[PDB]
DNA sequence: CGCCTCCGGGAGAGCT
DNA sequence: AGCTCTCCCGGAGGCG
């Protein structure tokens, strides 16, 4: 019941992976268009409920890494 | 307390543009999609209701689409 | 028919 | 503005 992403509370299958509602629609708008996204860190920031929002380049990494995709 | 537009059972949201129940959602979209032809057996005025609206899919439908029922609202 | 679960996705409200 | 994330409602696939 563990969102595979930020390990929040999942809501089910979204996109191909076990994930919460916040980070299946982050991942639907990431994947579209055009973004940045710089990592501040060392592309290795903590993606959890607190701190997900600070880094999307690392959210979208760990997205990807799980395996979301829009053919799912 | 809301009230389906085409039957006067309890309604379960907007569907398909219109105040109605989860039934009459249902019935609406198979109607569109199965291009059904149905007959009225009375005179094209049925009372639709949670019971009757079983009856008379022509009354049911012509009420659906009378509300402004369409599915790509 | 009337209902169910599951998941995509728009709206929009509220941040920053 | 851009972004976040939950309220709704859509289809698909299924069941009694
Ligand atoms: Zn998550
Ligand atoms: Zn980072
Ligand atoms: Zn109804
Ligand atoms: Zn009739």
């Amino acid at each position: 019941k563990l969102c595979l992403v930020c390990s929040d509370e999942a809501s089910g299958c979204h996109y191909g992976v076990l994930t919460c509602g916040s980070c299946k629609v982050f991942f639907k708008r990431a994947v579209e268009g055009q973004h940045n996204y710089l990592c501040a860190g060392r592309n290795d920031c903590i993606i959890d409920k607190i701190r997900r929002k600070n880094c999307p380049a690392c959210r979208y990494r760990k997205c990807l890494q799980a395996g979301m995709n829009l053919e799912a």
